């Protein structure tokens, strides 16, 4: 039963000092980063956006391996759609009162992913082999963002993104999305779509877009979770959200190690489950329907949720509803068969994958 579930909990937890550790390895050497970024030009505003959940700016995302975005404020921001993407933009300036810190980044009008990424990856590599007295080493994987995986003496591996701050309203395909009203309440609805946005480089084939990111807004609303103000700030108030959304990722960690020998799972992410699982959080609103008590049945209703999103080959982007995370273009059909089945069977038998 769900002490199943708690006794999986327990054990995530007898992991807690280790990656904390590692985590303070990963501070050190980003701020060591942060330190010479400011020193140039086109980067003198940039910064730690807040992202973690225990760590304020140092995000896990699997075992022993952590995100980090760098922020950049870059003002007077001009957004051109791509193609009907939803969530990929060209990025123009207001038009030139004097020039931007920038205009080294520009090809016409448009501010180039590429070209601003190379020069993001120099000065870390820079401090990459300008201190070669310590033990990280680089990789370049494929897509713009992540931009650099440093490996920290190895078994650490740490992804460092570059995001675009725009202080702008935000981009009119979000306009339908963040639906928290009924859970959260409008005037937090209000208050988040104040705050900026951020843009990383990615490509669609390949151009010099953007792609959308709300990370910081996602990092919020998991922290500051409940209808009521004071959710879990008091023994009264005790609800299995965060738990859920552990469970949940953990899930479908051990089903992508258990598939290792074919691989099938690997265009699934934890990001899909934390989408999945905000959705569940809109259409369960009440702190009553996520009681501590009721770990097992919340449980149930996320992996149903996402078994319904398998199925149907849908999961929108909690910003962007009209970005389809889970579109034939993204995962091809056969995975996403492939892991209802699997996910089907561990629902219809109290998920074996956790037994001892
Ligand atoms: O049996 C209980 O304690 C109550 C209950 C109701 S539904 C449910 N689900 C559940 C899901 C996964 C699991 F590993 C174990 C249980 N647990
Ligand atoms: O969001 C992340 O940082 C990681 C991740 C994994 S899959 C994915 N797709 C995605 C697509 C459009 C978008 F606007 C936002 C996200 N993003
Ligand atoms: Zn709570």
């Amino acid at each position: 039963g769900a002490s199943k579930l708690r006794a999986v909990l327990e054990k995530l937890k007898l992991s807690r000092d280790d990656i904390s550790t590692a985590a303070g390895m990963v501070k050190g050497v980003v701020d060591h980063l942060l330190l010479r970024l400011k020193c140039d030009s086109a980067f003198r505003g940039v910064g730690l956006l807040n992202t973690g959940s225990y760590y304020e700016h140092v995000k896990i995302s699997a075992p022993n391996e952590f995100d980090v975005m760098f922020k950049l404020e870059v003002p007077r921001i001009q957004l051109e759609e791509y193609s009907n993407t939803r969530a990929y933009y060209f990025v123009k300036f207001k038009r030139n009162p004097k020039e931007n810190p920038l205009s080294q980044f520009l090809e016409g009008e448009i501010l180039s992913a590429s070209k601003m990424l190379s020069k993001f990856r120099k000065i870390i590599k820079e401090e990459i082999n300008d201190i070669k007295d310590t033990d990280v080493i680089m990789k370049r994987k494929r897509g713009g963002s992540p931009a650099v995986t440093l490996l920290i003496s190895e078994k650490i591996s740490v992804d460092i993104t570059l995001a675009l701050e725009s202080k702008s309203s935000w981009p009119a395909s979000t306009q339908e999305g963040l639906r928290i009203q009924n859970w959260l309440s409008a005037k937090v609805r209000k208050q988040l779509r104040l705050k900026p946005f951020y843009l990383v480089p990615k490509h669609a084939f390949q151009e010099e877009t953007w792609r959308l990111s709300f990370s910081h807004i996602e990092k919020e609303i998991l922290n500051n979770h409940g209808k009521s103000k004071t959710c879990c700030e008091n023994k009264e108030e005790k609800c299995c959200r965060k738990d859920c959304l552990k469970l949940m990722k953990y899930l479908l960690e051990q089903l992508k190690e258990r598939f290792k020998d074919k691989k099938h799972l690997d265009k699934f992410s934890s990001y899909h489950v934390k989408t999945a699982f905000f959705h569940v959080c809109t259409q369960n609103p009440q702190d009553s329907q996520w009681d501590r008590k009721d770990l097992g049945l919340c449980f149930d209703n996320c992996v149903t949720y996402f078994l319904q999103c398998l199925r149907t080959e849908k999961l929108e982007n909690y910003f962007i509803p009209e970005f389809n995370l889970f579109s034939s273009n993204l995962i091809d059909k056969r995975s996403k068969e492939f892991l209802t089945k699997q996910i089907e069977y561990e629902r219809n038998n109290e998920f074996p994958v956790f037994d001892e």
